[PDB]
């Protein structure tokens, strides 16, 4: 599986995941500085307001 790993807006990117993984992942919180997106490989826990999105298909994250 290839992921999007690439923040934001930013010049895109992407990352090969470990064997076996089939997840990608779209996280997406507010701080003090503004609108963050990360992408990466994987369906980590969900976390207290955080917004997440997981798929599994090629660079499905962006």
């Amino acid at each position: 599986r290839i992921c999007f790993n690439h923040q934001s807006s930013q010049p895109q990117t992407t990352k090969t995941c470990s064997p076996g993984e089939s997840s990608c992942y779209n996280k997406q919180w507010s701080d003090f500085r503004g609108t963050i997106i990360e992408r990466g490989c994987g369906c980590p826990t969900v976390k207290p307001g955080i917004k997440l999105s997981c798929c599994e298909s090629e660079v499905c994250n962006n």
